[PDB]
Parts: structure tokens; C-alpha cells; sequence
């Protein structure tokens, strides 16, 4: 991924774990809180949209009119959540618990593969 990686988890624990894990195999992330959804510029084109826990189990309303307009990002679910992404077109699976890295690159790969269809890259 060229991009960096967005993160958006509530938990300060994974924020840190999926921070170390992700600069570990190479990529850039920017990890925030579901709070700090405003800060993101959805407009532009990252290396994917890793979602974890979320305040309130759900997605608010907000992100999901965020993630609706931004169906250019591959997204990815990090564990299982009481939420589900299949209304999202862009999305492209789940990264198991606990991590490793055959199942992390496969996921990571999804993404690069997403994008290269949406026509924004070639490796």
C-alpha cells in the first residue's frame, strides 16, 4: 500500500496494537477514535479503512453517511463487532483474533487489489 492505512477504534489497547502491527509490516496509518471522524479527508484516496470497536457497538450515523461517500476505500473489520459492513460495497473482509501475519498480508493484499480495480494502483 502506498497510502496510508485509516484506523478508526475506540479502544486505546488496539489503537496501539493495530499502530505497532501495521508500521511492523510496512504501511502508514492514521489511527483515530470514532469521535475524530471530522479530521479524516475522505475525499482522498487511502490504502484502506480498518474499523474496530466502536462507541455504542454501532456505527453512528455519521460515519456510516462518511463511509456511504467514500466507497472508494477498501474496508476492513478488525474482530468481530455487533455491527456488520456487507451494506458497503467496498467492503472486503475481516482480520481475524488474535493477528498473524499470513491472514494480516492477506487482507492488507484485498485492499491493494480493491484499489486496483477502482483503477488507482499497480504492484
Amino acid at each position: 500500500s502506498l497510502a496510508k492505512l485509516l484506523v478508526i477504534e475506540d479502544d486505546a489497547a488496539i489503537r496501539l496494537n493495530l499502530s505497532v502491527i501495521l508500521e511492523f509490516v510496512g504501511e502508514q496509518c492514521e489511527v483515530i477514535e470514532s469521535t475524530q471522524i471530522d479530521q479524516i479527508n475522505w475525499s482522498a484516496v487511502w490504502g484502506g479503512c480498518i474499523l474496530g470497536s466502536l462507541r455504542g457497538q454501532a456505527l453512528s450515523e455519521q460515519l456510516i453517511q462518511s463511509l456511504t461517500k467514500a466507497n472508494h476505500i477498501p474496508l476492513l473489520v478488525a474482530n468481530k463487532q455487533p455491527y456488520s459492513l456487507e451494506e458497503f460495497p467496498n467492503y472486503v473482509g475481516e482480520l481475524d483474533f488474535p493477528l498473524n501475519y499470513p491472514q494480516l498480508s492477506d487482507a492488507l493484499r484485498h485492499c491493494k487489489e480493491f484499489l486496483g480495480r477502482k483503477g488507482f494502483q499497480v504492484l
